[PDB]
């Protein structure tokens, strides 16, 4: 058995849209300490993971660990059903392939119950691992999403070169060339142990851009060679993190 | 001769929009004590009942009785031409072929005339005879709509089941299975009031429940009305002026 | 060298929208005085003719006279890559090939730099000679944008008939014709429809180029008309303290 209470409803909705754009299904690693869910993109090119802490729910009963197999644009679909002010209740029995998702309206007087089918996933999970990054940059997460989607016109690249100043982001295409360059002071801040320039595929950036309505701020970190973190604090109970592997 | 002035025209404009979606071509019974029409959808199953009475227009002349046969597609695209604020007055001469849509701007510097030609229908209308029914719900017109749309995500058919305490909705297709329980409101401030004789179970297609739903704005409230092996009823007040009135067969194997 | 600083940048995101769904390429002849485009859309039905001064510009440099050849589809997306509150400068180099747009925020702490790739267009530039008309209609932008709208689902032209009451306009097709009729008014000017007629004058135009015209509304409150017998309708809007957007249609027959 398996018992979450978030009053907060809509936080759980928007973690679905952010996510059935990337994933068609996914594991949800359900434990004591909370929920977890880890997961590569169909073509293998970025990563995400998802941590809600037990203690940013209402109320949390998590008596064995369980990895439910979710298809998350039926789950997405379900939630849609849910109102923006509902309180949701997720529950699983131990044996389950179903996932029971309970919609309490406000007034009291509606309850909508949908049981939603499992599905059956062979993720031996792999994640990357932890580390300090040359560069972190933190900024408004709306200011982010323009930026991605303005350059997205220009080219499917962006050139991402942090010095120490600001940071610059560039494309190029069939129609001409952009650049757009951004200076510490609603904030943008920047922690700079050595400069770098990567080049990351903005298809998959306006995908993680989806979490938007998640977090005022956004963090990007990034060194040399390795993939960019793109993180989404969800407030009071963990965060949602993007990785993605640069072009070459 | 036939001339009919609008206590507010967006009435009309959200009467055509409820319409057109469910029904091609429909006959507008016209009379002295106003305008009727009744039809079935294509696939007959359904009916659509239109109400509105003379007492609630600001003017109503009808000096012979018409059956003015209208394509309701083309009547909603002049409909979308008049502004929601504009006074709407309808009009069809002696021997009309045509109804004249008339639109005057709150402004009173604009007006525009259209002028829709009609059609021959042979329309020999039947319809669901009055009765009293096992359950009665009257709910807000927004929370059924909601309802129904949400359902329409999980499977085609929706069973509902009327007890006392309340109203459930359920349906079931490829990705699981959903339900939604409804009960009385005791203490109001939106309300939701339940009348059971006695307990019934239906199933309908939620296609057509959607397509009813498009009435939603002609009214804050709906009114559904049930008995075992008969059509569901679906009815909005327009208030002051009549109502529209769907009727739905139960689904079977 | 070609310098150009607008401060309400939003003026040129609305100039290119109103412009890249008539014209896929352009000239944009500048000069000391100012930016003038002038260009018939590829069907040769119509004319359209820009006029921004330079002392519309906060600052404004041009050292020499200049035909620039844009892809206004292209200019318009980077113009997308703008804030609406932005600080639009343009910029050529001598001799350059491409044309330079440079946004910076009202935060101060984004820049944007966007250099765009010219095109050698072959346009001598004719155009349409100055004249005074039969009729000249003042009228509010919006209003006018609602008629060509609702016509348009009418028929594919429109009749406007000028007499000195009024204006009337007026289309037909497969569902019925309709008629929009506009007095004189005798609250602002922003809200008034004038008429100036030396005589009666009546047209036929074709909505579809109507409807593209109308883009342009977001740049002005009114719209002016100016018509005679078997000429080019004249559409303008004024972009304020700037100059004007002018479309041109010839008649249909």
């Amino acid at each position: 058995m398996f018992e979450a209470r978030l009053v907060q409803g809509s936080i759980l909705k928007k973690v679905l849209e952010a996510l059935k754009d990337l994933i068609n299904e996914a594991c949800w690693d359900i434990s004591s300490s909370g929920v977890n869910l880890q997961s590569m993109d169909s073509s293998h090119v970025s990563l995400v993971q998802l941590t809600l802490r037990s203690e940013g729910f209402d109320t949390y009963r998590c008596d064995r660990n369980l990895a439910m197999g979710v298809n998350l644009t039926s789950m997405s679909k379900i939630l849609k059903c849910a109102g923006n002010e509902d309180i949701i209740t997720l529950r699983a029995e131990d044996n389950a392939d179903t996932l029971a998702l309970v919609f309490e309206a406000p007034n009291q007087e509606k309850v909508s119950d949908y049981e939603m089918k499992l599905m059956d996933l062979d993720v031996e999970q792999l994640g990357i691992p932890e580390q300090e990054y040359s560069c972190v940059v933190k900024m408004p997460s709306g200011e982010f999403a323009r930026i991605c989607r303005d350059l997205s016109h220009i080219g499917d690249a962006v050139v991402i070169s942090c010095a120490k100043d600001g940071v610059k982001f560039s494309a190029s295409g069939e129609l001409g060339n952009g650049n757009i360059k951004l200076s510490q002071t609603e904030a943008v801040t920047i922690e700079m142990n050595e400069p770098v320039q990567l080049t990351f595929a903005l298809r998959y950036l306006n995908f993680f851009t989806k979490a938007t309505p998640l977090s005022s701020t956004v963090t990007l970190s990034m060194s040399a060679d390795v993939p960019l973190v793109v993180e989404y604090k969800i407030a009071d109970m963990g965060h949602l993190k993007y990785y993605l592997a640069p072009k070459i």
